Parts: C-alpha cells; structure tokens; sequence
C-alpha cells in the first residue's frame, strides 16, 4: 500500500479506538451509566482489538506513536513514514474526540447545570477526564511518569513478540486479541493510577479538543503545578525505547532487516 | 439451500438474538436482576455472535435489515431474496418478544401493580423499554438519528471487510465472534444514548408487539412529539449504506460479482 | 474407551461443573462476594466448557442426563450405555455437592446463626438454593416448566450442530466454548426465572444432597404444594428431546448411523 | 535454550503475573476502584495467561513451584533446574511486589493515615492482603489447607492434560488462555475462602517483601495461633502431587520419558 492509503487507515483506526474508550467514559460521566474499572479498560481493550484487526493489512495497526517510534528504532520500520504516521495518529483521535463531545453534547451541558461547574476552573477537570487521562491527587509527576513507562514498556515487549517482520502487528485474529486483553489488564491494575495513556496520541489529542471546547489551560495542566500533559506525551514513548530495548536484548530474535 | 429453508434460518436467527437480548432487559427490569451496561451490551453481542453461528451456513446470517439492504446495494446478494429476508427478520424479532413476554408475564403485572403504573401512558414508555429502544431525554431525533447511523457504518464496514463473497457472513466461528465483540463495545460507549438498535428488525418487530400488548401510541412514539420509531427504522439503514460505501472507496476490495 | 472409563468420565466431568457453579453460588450467599447475574452465568458456562474439554476425548462430554437421552433418541448413541450415564452424571453432582458443603461448612452455619434461620423451614429454601435451582415466586409450575423447556431445546440444538458423529460433543476448543457461551447467555435472561437448570442431574443430585444434610422435604417441594423438583427433573429431558426433533426437521443432516 | 535464560523467563514470567494481580488488589483496597469477586478473578487468570505466552517458549511457563514440582515427579522434567526454577519464581514474586508497592507507595500510606491502621499489628493484615492471601475468618487451619489442595489439584490435571512432552506448557495461544479460564472461575468459587493462592511463589514473595516493609510478622502469621504461610507454601505443593498422581492414574498418558 501507498503512504496515503497507510495514512489514512492510521487516522481511521486511532479515531476508531478513541470513539470506543472515550464514549464509554462519557457514558459513566455524564449519563449515569454504571462501569467498573474492570468494565472500562476491558471496553478500551476490545476496541484497540478492533482497531487493530481493521488496519492490519493496510499500515500495520500501529494506531500509536509510541509504538511506531519503537518499531523505527529497533525494527525494519521505515523513518520516511514515522512523521506522517504520527501526524495521522493524532489528528485520527483527535477527530474522535469531537465526534463524541458532538453525540453527547446534551448531557455534557446538563450535567454542569445540574452540579454548577463552570468549564475551564480546576473542578471542570474532573470533567475534562471524558477526553484525556489525569493523575491520581496522591501521586506526583514522577511517580506518574513511571507508571506510564512501565506499562509502555511491557505492551512493546508483546508487539515486539508477535511481529514477523519489522513494520507492525501481523494480519490475522490472534495478534490484535492478545493486545487487546494485556490492555484491559494493565488498566485493571495501573488504571486508577494514570488513566493507563500508553498512547500519546490518546492522550494529546483529546487534550487538545479539550482546550478548543472551552477547558482552556487546565485542559494540558491538569491543575497541577507542573503541566501533566507531558506525562503521557513523553512517558509511553520513553517507555516503549526502554520495553524495546530489553527485548532485543534478552532475546534478540531475528528480523528481515 | 432454497429460499424457503433460508427465510426459516433468518426467521430462527432473528428470533434467537432477541431472545437472549430482551429476556435480559426484562431481568434487568421486572426481575431485578442486576446488570451493568457493560453486561447488557456483552450478552446482546454473544447472542448476536451464537445466531450468527447458527445460520451462516444457511442463509449467511444476515438477521438485520439494514445489512440485507446494504450487501444488495454494494455486494453480491440478490435482489429478489431482499424482500423476503426482511420479513422473515422481522416476523422473527415479533415472535420472540412475545415468547420473552409470555414467559415474564407474571413479573411484568407485578411491577406495575407495584408502582401503579397504567399501561398506555408516557410514564409506562420506560416500561416498554424492555423490548425496543428508546432515546436519552437530554437528546433530540437529529441527535438520536445520528448515533444510529454512525455506529450501524461502524458495523456494516466490519460486515463488509470479513464476507468472503458478497452474500452474507462466512462460516466459521472467526467472523461472529469479531461482530459480537464489536456490537458489545458499540453498546458500551453508545448504548446510553439510544438503545445501540442497529437494528431495524430488532426494533420496529418488538415495538408491534408492545403495541399489540397494551401500550397502544406510546410504543411508537416513545413520548415524543416526533415519533421516535423513525429512528431505528431508518438511521441504520442509512448508515448501513454510507459505512458500505466509504468501504467500497477506501479500500474497493474486489468481489466475485 | 470402555464403558469403565467412560463413565468415570462423565462421574468427574459433572463433579467439576458443580464444583465450579454451586461454589461461587456459596461464595456469593454465604460468604459475601459480590456477583451479579451476569457474572454467575458466566461462571457456569466457563466451568462446564472446561469439564467438556477435560471430558470429551474419553466419554464425549456428555455431563447432561437430557443431552445423553436426546443423542439416544435422534444421534447414534449406543442404548447400552444410557443408564451407567445418567447414574455417573447424577452420582457426579451429589458427590461436588458434598464437596462444596464441606470446603464452605464454617460459613454456611455462621449465616444461620446470625439471621436464626432454622434448616428445613419454608424460610431455609433461600440457602437450599445454593446447591439446587428454585423457582421465581412470581411464576408457576406450568411457567416454569415452559423456561426449562425452551433453554435446554436451544442446548440441545446448538449441540446437535457441533457433533461430528452422533455419540458427543468432539475434540477441540471451539466446541466447548461455544456450548460454554450459550450457557452464559442462557443464564443471564433466563437465569432469574427458574435458575437456568437445564441438566437433570445437576439439580437432582444437588438436591438430594441438601435433604441428606438437614433440609429434609423443603429441598425438594421448595415450599410450594405442587413438587418443584419434578420441573427440572423433566423440564430439560422435555425440551432436549423436542429441540433435538426441531434440529433432524429442519436441517436433516446426516450421520453415520 | 540454557539455563541462565530459562531462569530469566521464569523471573520475568512470575513477575509479570504478580503485577497485574497485585496491581488490581491495590487498585481495590487503597485507591477506591470497583472491583466485583469475578473481576479479580479473571484478571488474576488473564494475567497468568499473558505470562504464559511470553515464557512458554524458553522456559516452558512453570511460573509455580509446585507445577516445577510435580513435572519433575510426574513427567519428564529435569531435577536439575528444580531448584533454580523455584528460586527464579520466589524472587520474581518478590520483585514484582515491591514494583507495585512503590507505584502505588503514596496511595498506601494515605489509606493508613485515614483509619488509623498501625503497620504491623492485627488490623495492619487487612492491608497485607494486597500482597498476599489470608483466610477466611470463619474457617480454620485444615480446612483452608483442604481448599488449596482440592484447587491446585484441578489445576495440574489441566496442564498435564495440555503438556505435549514432560517439560511444561506447549507454545500457542490455546493452552495459556485455557490455563487463564480455569483460574479466573477457581478464584471465583473458591477465592472468598484462601483466597486462590494456588502458587508458593505468589504467596512466600509477597510475604516476604510485606514483613520487610513494615508489617513485621503478621505478614507470615496473619493474625492466628498457627502461622497460615504455611497453607499456601505446602498446601499447592501437595495438591499439584495429588493431582499429578490422579491424572496418571486415571489415563496414563504416554511421554517422551
């Protein structure tokens, strides 16, 4: 396939996974629906499945920047396609973000009449969680950029084990399933601490829509004397160098290039 | 297989995932059961998943009308089995929510005894949620027109990307686990919006019977000034055909006709 | 494999599902887990699809007095062999029942003292059900009997289209889970109707226990005047034998006897 | 593969297990999250699953004493690497543990702070359970050693049931998922009791990190006269031999050895 063609199935796929994740979250916030955690990543972990199974073919189902970074460095991945990729990436979850505020725009402003909340002041953050992920208010920005280096790193030691070639998670159902369950794992156990990001993309992009739909600064901050947004921003893609790095080295499986 | 033995399996399989579907509204309603939304939506995908499984042999389970429609209109199938392949769904989705009914009969006069509900009247609509779907109240029909449409592409595009030829669902039990899962997600992150009907046969067949069953004008309308039964009528058979036509331009992947 | 192995087969094929069933039954009545509906079922029909896979090699995974007399009846089940079957199935769950008692005999005394439930009284049929299925109070003899009949028919269907022979369930994961699937769905709509029996002997042997230890009549009457115990003691052998025709009717596959 | 990497699998694979077992307990007990018996469960099997597949293919996936125990007695296990798996298990647990311990350090000692609890005395073991398991209030020294035997039992009959030679679990993606499911329904039924230890290393490591970081010797002894630690560190050992001997008995499978 082209780099258009690959682009584009990037953009779909990542608005894809974002239209799942973040229109449950809308669904326990704002209209009462009751989830767990358990329910919640296990809802992010199918749709990145599905994302993945629906682009496979076409670009490699990468659907992250993180990800696609790793594959770069430690793989058969092409640099000339890292950027358009990214790019691709997060204006795809982005565009999701909007769609879902779009669908839920009634109960987003009900749901503020109702409890007084003003957009954009420190208490519409917990509000602004719809979209993007946020700390737990017991844990600090280092702490909060370790777990998201962690979890990164092991989700790249799996993409790392089921790729054949070097470009991306092969064709096939058992590949997206096996992500898709160690995602709804990792955010049943470090979920409540980080939102489990693991996505740059995921997290970037709806912060941005965010701070369009009237959260301004607090959208990035968090509230947070140091911004947050760089947490999720920086921590999956140190995460991933570190998951790919480790696996080269105990295992050093072979690849075509 | 001749058209009468498959109208039967569409009538069978239309029937058997409102079974499961409705039954466990009806347990979550006048039983009091306890389930969340992430548990309504997985049992309506798994029951979708199992009558699937059971007729894709026969008449490539297709148990939906807006999926009938689109594979005549971008695929292989005939457009002399249209017709009968909706009636057959339709007539199946109304039988077996009276079969749910007969079995819940005592549960259901109990709960209205209970809270003297009159059947016939708006506050009985949520009553008649049992066996169709019915909107938000913060959200209008355009708005519940779109989430019908938007997650019916989401659907048809999966449908279109696993058919083998252009008549239906392949057999296997690959392609009705992979179409449960999606449903059971799109029901999770759009279900409290308008029901996730995706559906037309799911729909408009249980709401004859609840009309035939007392509810009269409300079971149509819903309440609303615009009769909400549009809705699910026609937002996923138009978002069946625009999901069926933006697969076919960015991918057009060839088909044996 | 002999009938000797065959039928110690089947012993410890149903003594593992009621393990795994009348177990986390206990664990949510008397030791104060939390399970909804949903949840329940679904243990049910991952604990029979592993006793199905453990099984089926050697006796065909029966673990089902209605299944063993419907492949009888309409598959080429040996006639010879039907008797030791239902006694190893009925023998099976009396056995796991016992087992369950004794790992949980602390807890279940605890709860009597503390709500002075006296065993054997009409109020000790609410922890009686922890080993055996009891009806809605809602619903009647003849109301209960059309749900047993109607969930163990679509069984014995989905049964009748896996089979490669005419003997049992085949070897392999897909069958299992597909049969474990149905059961979870069966039990999450059907379930608060009449306890989603649909095996004679996992409710008969259940229940002779709980006479045995200390419940006396009430375990199997139930506290209504009509005897409960008859409706899933026949109930299921009703519906199996009638899904099984509904199967040889409609689709006629053939078999090698 | 040699030794030294077969050892590292092993670390890597125990560790990761705990991880997500531990992580989810934590994210139950000290950071709020809604987390139901059956929830825990599955993520404690999914978690083993996941383990499984990146391990089986250099170590064969033990991730258990006791399973390293009975493949040597009862198939064609070396005793050589007996005592250097183990070690590898115990210290991967233990590892693992304070991993959780320091992600989540913040949220543990705010929990303290708000009720009061006293690291190291009799109401400090409630917080200890994040790490480890404890029984049952109700139940005594041999009925939870019952329990774990009955468990582990079940559990080694699976996987010499799956075991291709006598080494460990065979590469794929069928035995770790299926080795998950029968965790996850165990747990279930079984877990409100000891809280389905099942595993040596999973408990002593814990353990043993829990008595380093400040809870003293209820860690081993949990509050009762005879020192539970016990239970989990003999009982899975004893079960494991059981089921192994029961398995052999009732089938005999060949082996290469």
């Amino acid at each position: 396939s082209t780099l258009k063609g690959q682009c584009i199935a990037e953009f779909l796929g990542t608005g894809l996974l974002i239209f799942f994740g973040v229109g449950c979250v809308a669904a326990l916030k704002v209209a009462g629906a009751s989830f767990g955690q358990w329910e919640i990543s296990v809802i992010w972990g199918l749709g990145v499945a599905m994302a993945i199974y629906l682009t496979a073919g076409v670009s490699g189902a990468h659907l992250n920047p993180a990800v696609t970074i790793a594959l770069w460095l430690f793989a058969c991945f092409d640099k000339r396609k890292v950027i358009p990729f990214i790019v691709s990436q997060v204006a795809g979850a982005f565009c999701a973000a909007a769609l879902v505020y779009g669908l839920y725009y009634n109960l987003f402003f009900d749901f503020e009449q109702t409890h007084h909340i003003v957009r954009g002041s420190v208490e519409s953050v917990d509000l602004a969680g719809t979209f993007s992920t946020y700390p737990n208010p017991h844990i600090n920005f280092v702490q909060a950029f370790a777990v998201e280096m962690v979890i990164t790193a092991i989700l790249m030691g799996l993409i790392l084990a089921l790729t054949d070639d070097g470009n991306g998670v092969p064709r096939g159902p058992l590949a997206p399933l096996l992500i898709g369950l160690l995602i709804a794992v990792i955010g049943a156990s470090m979920g409540p601490l980080t939102g489990f990001a693991m996505n740059p993309a995921r997290d970037f992009g709806p912060k941005v829509f965010a701070w369009l739909a009237g959260w301004g600064n607090v959208a990035f901050t968090g509230g947070r004397d140091i911004p947050y947004f760089l947490v999720p921003l920086f921590g999956p893609i140190v995460g991933a160098i570190v998951g790919a790095f480790a696996y080269r080295k105990l295992i050093g499986r072979h690849l075509p290039c």
